[PDB]
């Protein structure tokens, strides 16, 4: 129309969600920038698996390194906010365009906690439908997975009660693992399942549950449920993953190449467990898995 064809969108008239620009041929998506926008843009990369000729944009591109499906650390979540911020309050026709691939998950993570900070909504809940509805009222229309509506809430959370600064450090080791709703998963006794945790892009523990290699499971029938104590955990610290594996073929992986999956930081656990109900776990969330993971399926981590 104005001679571009461009998978972009305006959340905003100053915030812009976008595909990749590839060799959105970059040349187009470069031309598009610099024609509506001349020296008043910002470009966020949020792909950890792909960068490109920056200077196609005249070196205003800010990586925060994300992988597909999952989420930033909650360091480079605050980090993109003040960047952010700094921008867009500089000048009042400065802009930010935020992009990896899909246009949804990683994007919508940012651009809901910017639209946050910029005050447009008071909960994480609104502004991630807000930009749900931009892109295609559904929190799922927003991102795509439960860890990235946690991290959202998280930015929230340390907004309304943290000063917008990081909360005081808390420190963990888990303990212990309980499932709810077990029978139709996997082998419904846990016997398949093993559970790796994750920090800093390392495995940091992983247990077998039915060889009993750093756990010990116990399979309660009559409750439908299985319990692990969890053994030689190290002292967990900031943003950590939970993979959850299966021998089982009855069991399918989602994304992330397993079953299901979450993430937490650990500043901001309350108490002395965190319990996720079905819709708050990676994969599970999904509707085409709710004859597998029924209505009361939980994960339940205990900690000291």
């Amino acid at each position: 129309k104005d001679g571009f064809d461009l998978d972009l969108t305006y959340v905003t008239d100053h915030v812009i969600a976008m595909s990749f620009p590839s060799s959105n041929p970059i040349g187009e998506v470069s031309r598009f920038f610099k024609t509506k926008h001349p020296d008043k843009f910002r470009i966020y990369n949020l792909c950890s698996e792909r960068g490109y000729d920056e200077t196609k944009f005249d070196n205003h591109v800010y990586r925060v390194m994300i992988d597909d499906h999952n989420v930033p650390t909650l360091v480079d979540l605050l980090k993109f906010i003040d960047d952010a911020k700094v921008w867009m309050t500089s000048d009042p026709d400065h802009v930010i365009a935020i992009h990896c691939k899909g246009g949804k998950g990683r994007t919508g993570t940012l651009v809901s906690s910017w639209l946050l900070e910029d005050g447009k909504f008071d909960t994480a809940k609104e502004a991630l439908e807000y930009f749900g509805s931009r892109r295609t009222g559904d929190v799922f229309q927003g991102v795509e997975t439960a860890s990235q509506i946690r991290y959202v809430g998280y930015f929230e959370k340390i907004k309304k009660n943290y000063g917008g600064q990081l909360p005081p450090m808390k420190k963990l080791k888990v303990t212990g693992v309980t499932i709810t709703a077990i029978q139709g998963v996997g082998r419904g006794n846990g016997s398949d399942l093993s559970m790796q945790i994750v920090s800093e892009r390392q495995e940091v523990l992983l247990c077998k549950f039915a060889e009993g290699y750093n756990c010990a499971l116990q399979y309660d029938a009559t409750d439908d449920c299985v319990t692990c104590e969890v053994k030689n955990c190290p002292v967990l610290a900031g943003d950590i993953k939970v993979r959850f594996m299966s021998t089982s073929k009855s069991l399918p992986r989602g994304y992330d190449n397993c079953p299901f999956y979450f993430w937490f930081n650990t500043s901001l656990v309350e108490g002395d467990h965190v319990t996720l109900k079905r819709e708050e776990i990676d994969n599970p969330h999904k509707k085409k898995t709710w004859k597998i993971y029924r209505d009361n399926f939980t994960v339940k981590l205990t900690f000291s």
